[PDB]
């Protein structure tokens, strides 16, 4: 139609020290035919500073030499270019139309600018060993003058990355996405995943890091061999298990629980050990992703000396 209104991405992101182009289109009643279209861009911070003002060419000091209007206002194109970004410039940007006389219109729709300094690494909330896992590095690509070069850090045993390239997201903005597809093992637990966004012809370089929390079933690593004890002596049986999260350890005999605790290792203490304590003892390691069990035989085969 021919009505008052604007169109711009509600949210948009860009790296610190780079630039950002905020795509903008506005509309007005055709009946006016002003032949001269003026406009004003405001920043979020009762008395908002002026980013751009076509009539008086006035610019707030925080935007001087950093703000430039791309596209013709006469073509209903209010696209804004912001250069040499700094955290201070993070906030809401809204546009105001000026068609002379009483025809000034501050449009409702605005754009939130998020200035970042680290790439976005996306890891699924639950990484389990033995399952194919996708990990992505996302980076804003809304700067026409400076294109980010995406790269991974510390991804040796995770396979070679697959670059998706420039992808469109909602509200008509752009991102750079790189992928990692791999089946992690228990060894991949605690793996440092790093992503780097570098800009050629500049000294700008941004790095982000994340640690892989890889879940895996218990594997009993510490277990006593065949125990041959002296009569009346003290016997300590130790059972250690490696799992993520830490397992529930349980010492059992004759289908009866002797000791039980949520830990990496668990001791079973036997005092004044008699031949009646002979038999097979079992340690059970169990968590949310599996279980493991080991048995040990206890033999009181050494007679106690007189003392
Ligand atoms: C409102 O005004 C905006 C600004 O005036 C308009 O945005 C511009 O739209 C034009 C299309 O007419 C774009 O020009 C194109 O640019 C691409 C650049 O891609 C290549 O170049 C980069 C670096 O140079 C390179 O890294 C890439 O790999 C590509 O090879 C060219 O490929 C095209 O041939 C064409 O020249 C402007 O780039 C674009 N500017 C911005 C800031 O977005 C907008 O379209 C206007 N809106 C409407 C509705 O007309
Ligand atoms: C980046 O390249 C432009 C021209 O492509 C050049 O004018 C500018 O000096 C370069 N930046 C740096 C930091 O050298
Ligand atoms: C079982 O192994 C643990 C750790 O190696 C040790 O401390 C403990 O004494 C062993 N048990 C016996 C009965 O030797
Ligand atoms: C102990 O682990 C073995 C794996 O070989 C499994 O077959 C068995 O059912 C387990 N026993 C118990 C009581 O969970
Ligand atoms: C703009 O001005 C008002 C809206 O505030 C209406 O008369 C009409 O929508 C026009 O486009």
């Amino acid at each position: 139609s021919g009505h008052w209104g604007a169109w711009m991405p509600s949210t948009i992101s860009a790296f610190e020290g780079t630039c950002v182009s905020i795509p903008c289109r506005f509309d007005f009643p055709d009946e006016l035919r002003p032949a001269v279209v003026h406009g004003v861009w405001y920043f979020n911070s009762n008395y908002p500073p002026v980013v751009f003002k076509s009539r008086t060419q006035v610019v707030h000091e925080s935007f001087q030499g950093r703000s430039r209007l791309l596209g013709d206002l006469g073509l209903r194109n209010c696209t804004l270019l912001l250069s040499t970004l700094s955290p201070e410039l993070g906030g809401k940007y809204y546009f105001r139309g000026d068609l002379g006389g009483y025809n000034q219109y501050t449009f409702s729709e605005h754009s939130v600018l998020d200035i970042v300094n680290t790439p976005n690494i996306v890891v699924p909330p639950e990484v389990v060993a033995g399952t194919e896992v996708e990990v992505s590095c996302m980076v804003p690509d809304n700067c026409p003058e400076l294109r980010p070069e995406l790269s991974w850090l510390g991804h040796e045993g995770l396979g070679e990355p697959t670059v998706l390239g420039r992808l469109r997201e909602d509200e008509g903005t752009w991102v750079q996405v790189s992928l990692l597809h791999f089946v992690p093992t228990r060894e991949a637990n605690g793996h440092r995943l790093g992503c780097q966004a570098a800009f050629p012809n500049t000294t700008l370089q941004f790095e982000g890091y994340a640690s892989l929390d890889v879940k895996y079933p218990p594997v009993i690593v510490e277990m006593n061999s065949s125990v041959e004890a002296i009569e009346g002596s003290h016997v300590s049986l130790l059972c250690g298990a490696d799992s993520n999260p830490p397992p529930l350890l349980t010492w059992m005999r004759d289908g009866m629980v002797l000791r039980e605790a949520v830990a990496k290792s668990l001791y079973l203490d036997l005092e004044e050990v008699t031949p009646g304590e002979d038999g097979v003892y079992a340690c059970l390691a169990e968590n949310a992703y599996g279980q493991d069990n080991r048995t040990v035989e206890l033999s009181v085969m050494y007679a106690a000396a007189a003392h």
